[PDB]
């Protein structure tokens, strides 16, 4: 209810992409497997993929794709440099919404729960009558951890003193990774082209100006013909 | 619940088709037959024909479908090429629904559930005391997992350590899907017709400004024998 | 709670009729009489007399029937073919409630479950031990089987067993009818008059041109006489 | 709370008066009295007073009642013909509520239920054993159905079995309603007087402008004295 | 809380007073004092005095009462008819209030059970063995009768048997009410006055617009000595 | 909650000092002491002081009281009548929260239950065992009548059966309260001065000029000397 | 909940500290230590701090302030009076949240039943049987009064009649404050600086007109330079 | 509720950081690993670091770090001190975010009774039995504290006793923490640049004005090459 609560606050609070991979967190049915075979597949996949997709959409939703593979096709394209600038400002537009998901799926520990349960080292949650028993048999008791209505073995092993346990690691895991990302865009602020700042705008509102002077002209040769055609 | 909450807040956020699929999805009653016989055609068919409906649709409602047959029936056209062009587009614009209906559809394991439970491998769920037992006989146990007020034989199979297997499997073709589906749409932005689409945008504001004139002529037209007989 | 939730999302999203027979089926309290000799002609009711209704009202709701009966009843009518289009393009525009009124009912296997309900072989759902009765013995258990305050004969028939399957073959009806329309709305958009479009365009601008000019003229005619006794 | 629900949607959609009356039977406290010499009078009343208040109240809040009554009183009124018109719109705007609260309570069997419950043939609800019975005894206990905190006999009669009987008949004689209604309403639209329609615009735009002159005329004849009092 | 609904009803579809006493009903906490002595008194004085609270407020509200008694207090007021027609106006608009009080508060039978409860004549509600009993008894019994948490003699007398009762003779003497004043209202609006409407609007537009003339003269001669004194 | 309901009925129908003590009381903790010797001093405070702060209060807010004051002040004022005037409008718009308080705190009789529940004659109300016993042991019971967590002595008197009897006492003064109120107000609006109100008329029309002349002077006389400084 | 009505009361009616600090209010978690050592210091405290940080932060948010400890600082300041005057004004605006803090806190007797709990007399609601026992002993006792979850001795002291005793006694001092602060701002706008008023509005006039000439001529300056050096 | 409610108020009241980090807070799952080891890093951790990456994210998310850091690595700038007041203004900006959540994270004992529960003297909490016991005992107990789910040794310690006590320590702590950062930002607005405030305003309406010029005047030089283009 807490993600749905923040999504709700973002939204009466509003770069669009951090609010759809945030719904698009809350509103999905993580559903870990709870087998000891699954477990850290399903888990790690859901921590890696989805930010794939995110990124490969960030590329797709950039309208100006198109004009960056005409010039990397081409031997010699009609600048050398507003490429590059271009290039590194779609791929710093594309990576925002990967950390966003990475970033909630740490602070809320599903993931790492779902993952790293079936081989962690949980003995001092583990009760003290089976405080001896093959590690084989604690595979599928651990893996079993993440699923409220499927560990019914409440006599071997604290379900809800391990979950804190590993939901804890994770929080942590998250906010080390939030202050590494910060520190890094802080560093790339502070460092990073001038010209090729100013020749991407210029081309920008030279195409903008193109495509609503040819409206505008399509429209002007249209209404002769409309005119002359009407009248029949 | 956490698919009407994705409705609203997708709806919060707003190419309309998607959404239409959307709450279509969300405020279809899925009932699984819950019988041997029945269940894989069910999901099958909640699976296929959706998207095929959906495609259709899309085309029935592009106001541009009739030129195309036109010009397709005649021996020469009134050019060559934009045709082609249109028809692309227009078929482009139109399997953006059933995409969003199969993904749906997919992330939400309901039809993956009711068609692959009677003949799925669940041995590993099936109790040690029926492990020796016709297959036959677990065919209707199995058909009968996706459902909730009627699997009355939980002393032989558990039914959410299975629920939750299949639809993790579930999930994992959701996302190949969505994987898939987005490295298509990357190359197609990134590969793909120059004079076409000024020809097209030219028709387009010939076919508006035509309108636009013919309604004005009308009711100019219109005003003169107006005040004639009305005088009378 | 569906039908309800697909209304709310259709007034969000917004050829009105097709909200009003909607609302009408969301708000109707479907009573099946479960009894042998009226379930039938109920459910079959339900499916076909509301549409015919909406066919009748949408007719009624037209604007310009009024014209089409007094150029239907002259002997020589001040053109031939723009009545023809009219009446098409009227009945077209009706006809969209009653398939939206089916398309609900059935994906909503209320009027289906009524209906078939006493006549259906269900022999997979009929207890074993209970397998060899008389059919008249039958007829009034399967009646009362949309009924779940009435309903109970537990120990002979599966009530939601049933119930499912019925409702299952509703939907694939549905979604049968769904793809036909579909399919004939498309070949109709495809196939199909030039000229009588023209015509009732220039009429249709033509009388909303004089009906203005009627009331502006008025308004002139009388601001003289107003003057003149106002001043008494 | 269907009715409610209707309720919200239309105002959510949204000649007035028909609103007026759904509301107001949504909003009515139906109270059967469940005794054999009152019930079948209030349904009855329920069915037949409140539509006949609805006209009445339609035909006083029609603005030009006073000129009509005026026109009718004098033997020789300033023509024939718009009166007669007149009075028929006037008729035909008020004949709406009535309609639309006898189809609502119709459609809700609540009126046919406590109405027709006591003198109705329920033979086949009524209990093998009192099965032979003075219907005088039946009389009180038929009576009391509609009543859920009243009838305490259901080893005698199965209340609900009768409700649903009854409540489809109701449903039953209100479609045919509507349809004999959408009938009349279609032959009407279909048949009907040209000159009326004319002298009625041109004498209600008279009246009108007439009004807002007065108003004129009145404010400038005042602001003179108004000057020269103010300056005393 | 059908008369919370109805408000929020008329408040969605919203002369002003109606409302007001709609609400007030609707808010005000009757509570039968449940005895043989006071029951009548209360009920009967909720019946009356709160319309004729509602009737003084109404004519209090209106804001031309003060000329209404300056003219009649005056030997020669400066016409003669205006003011019988003014009154008449005034008392016609105050009379609305008292009206809807009176119409809800018997359409809802709470004053008619807590005033008739004590006298009536319930004979065929009073058990079978208490039905030979001095009245006296049954007077404490009957008046506990609108009382739920107080009438603790279920054994003597069927408490919702007898409220429906009365609560079905308050309703019709509440819809008898209502159509004796829509019957008056016709009358009254299809008999009844001329010269003293045209005095009555030209003496309200000359006071509006002496009001408005004396506030800007009071600002321009203000001007004056502000710029005259400001300078200091 | 009926407090509440018509306070956002009041609020949504929405001189503003009513509205202010409505909210006020429907959101203030009542809790009556249930002591004999508090009980009274408790209830009436609450009856009688937040009146009288809201007289203070409505007489602080008043923008025009230093006038008042100073012209009281001093001994010959620069006219003697308007003084008069602007106090008894200052008095009247005063006057109207303490009145709303006291209407609301009487129709919801709770100061009036816990002032005289312990001293009142309820012989009616206590049982026939203990009705012989001293008033100085009745005392404390009675006091306790107010408060439900608390009274715990249900053998001796009933707590609901008093409650309804001193809430309908409290209701019936509130209603004379009410009632004189407005005959008081009827007779002030129809007695009650001519140049006195002209005069306070024109002085606060001056007031308000000179004080925006006076602005619009300071900001002139300020631009010139922010040229100067400025160009340093 | 009574205090987050008033809040949304007082936003919808809706200088602005007032509604801060009542909304800080009622949404601060008050938990009592209800220990006989520091019970006595977290009432006084929650009393006496939150209005002295009140006051101290509208001394802060006061745009002014720099002015005065400048003009404070210097030993001839560029008048003499404006000083005391704004400073007077700073002094009386801040004033107010406290005031709405102390009020907010004594009307809802949290803090004084914290604060006074261990320490009063509470001799008629301890029970008969311990009447006689070490006031040591009673101190542990009655400091767990606040507490509804820790006060386990129901055997001994009654708490809600004390509770309501001490909430009494707070709502007593509540309103005693309530009317001295009204009689304090009475007598002060009866009261109070005449020159002092024009000088200060004159200085905040010439300082927004001098920030805006500034601003204005910082961007024509600009205007300039920016054509220079962009056509290079 | 208490935090998400004045979050609500917040938005409704609605330097933007502040909502950001209480929204943030209020969203957050904060989970106490309850585990002697730790417990004190896990609160600690929760107080120091997210305020540390609001401080850093507010330093990223201005908009002029860039200049500052062009300026600080360059031996001769193009003045000397604007940099000084342009970096403490958005230090004063930045600190804002961090400060809030400190104050928020105090005033809502979480992370204090997380950290100081395994070390802290709860002597008079421990139940007189097991009053003689090693706190290494006691050290796991006392770490369970704060996990309501976990905690199950009522018979040792009253957990709410103790957790009333740490949190009111830590709301001590946390009205401290607010007093002192309001007197200092009281000093800081007392005391503190005058020439730098100018430049500095003065460098930002040129930089603003630059860039609408450049805008401007690309689009004039690309309209021209756009006229010249489209003609083709
Ligand atoms: C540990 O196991 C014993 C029996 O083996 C059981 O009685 C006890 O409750 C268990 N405790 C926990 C914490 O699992
Ligand atoms: C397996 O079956 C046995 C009896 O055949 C039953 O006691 C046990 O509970 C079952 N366990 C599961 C997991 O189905
Ligand atoms: C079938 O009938 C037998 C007795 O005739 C009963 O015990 C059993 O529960 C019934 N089963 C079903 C599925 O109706
Ligand atoms: C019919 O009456 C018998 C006894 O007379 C009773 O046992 C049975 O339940 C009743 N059945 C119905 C359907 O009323
Ligand atoms: C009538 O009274 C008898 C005993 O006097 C009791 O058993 C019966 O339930 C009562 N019935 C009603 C309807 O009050
Ligand atoms: C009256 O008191 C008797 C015993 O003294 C008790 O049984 C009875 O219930 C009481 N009745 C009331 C109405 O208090
Ligand atoms: C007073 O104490 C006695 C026993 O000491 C107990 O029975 C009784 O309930 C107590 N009463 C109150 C009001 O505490
Ligand atoms: C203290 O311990 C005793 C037994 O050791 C137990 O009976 C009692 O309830 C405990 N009390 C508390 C307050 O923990």
């Amino acid at each position: 209810r807490i993600m749905v609560q923040f999504l709700q606050a973002n939204q009466e609070s509003f770069g669009i992409m951090a609010l759809a991979s945030a719904q698009m967190y809350s509103s999905f049915e993580f559903t870990c497997p709870c087998l000891p075979d699954y477990n850290y597949a399903y888990g790690i996949g859901i921590l890696i993929v989805p930010p794939i997709w995110f990124f490969l959409l960030g590329y797709v939703m950039n309208n100006n794709i198109s004009v960056l593979t005409e010039e990397w096709k081409r031997p010699v394209g009609k600048d050398p440099a507003v490429l590059r600038y271009m290039f590194s400002s779609m791929t710093q537009r594309a990576l925002i919404a990967p950390a966003v998901w990475i970033a909630v799926t740490l602070m809320d520990g599903k993931s790492f729960l779902c993952a790293f349960s079936p081989t962690a080292d949980l003995s001092e949650f583990v009760n003290e009558s089976y405080q001896s028993l093959s590690q084989k048999e604690l595979l599928k008791i651990q893996a079993k951890i993440p699923c409220k209505d499927i560990f019914e073995e409440h006599e071997i092993i604290s379900r809800e003193a391990a979950t804190r346990y590993i939901r804890c690691l994770s929080q942590a895991c998250g906010w080390t990774f939030l202050m590494v990302i910060t520190l890094v865009a802080f560093l790339v602020r502070a460092i990073r082209t001038q010209a090729a700042f100013l020749k991407t705008k210029y081309w920008s509102h030279y195409i903008d100006t193109e495509r609503k002077l040819f409206d505008e002209t399509c429209k002007e040769h249209a209404k002769s013909f409309a005119k002359v055609c009407i009248q029949q």
